[PDB]
């Protein structure tokens, strides 16, 4: 795991909740850290496509909506 | 933003990438951020109509169904 979960945990606390147990905090982390390398992996694509090593703002903009 | 920058840059290069901009790092770390608040609120409304205070995982894992 890359994400640490503290800062998810103030997220979840951020939005409204009154008590967190540390089981939520885990499984939101996961999800997102899921989320993030499915659409790190499509921005790869993306870049490679247009000729480019460099991962842009813009591949990840792509990327997300083949999600959403 | 609660989410630190450093381990999104990590994911990003672990899914493959061999180089990423600064701005694809801090696109991506926003656009989970804001996915994180909104399974958030989510799973506080399931957590109210459940009679409960405690956000538990049950709760993350149900409202992630609602943006898949
Ligand atoms: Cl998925
Ligand atoms: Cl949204
Ligand atoms: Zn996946
Ligand atoms: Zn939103």
């Amino acid at each position: 795991m890359e994400l640490p979960i503290a800062p998810i945990g103030r997220i979840i606390k951020d939005a409204g909740a009154e008590r967190v147990s540390d089981d939520a905090r885990i499984t939101l982390a996961k999800i997102l850290e899921e989320m993030g390398r499915d659409i790190a992996s499509e921005a790869i694509k993306l870049a490679r496509h247009a000729g480019r090593k460099t991962i842009k703002a813009e591949d990840i903009e792509l990327a997300v909506r083949r999600f959403k």
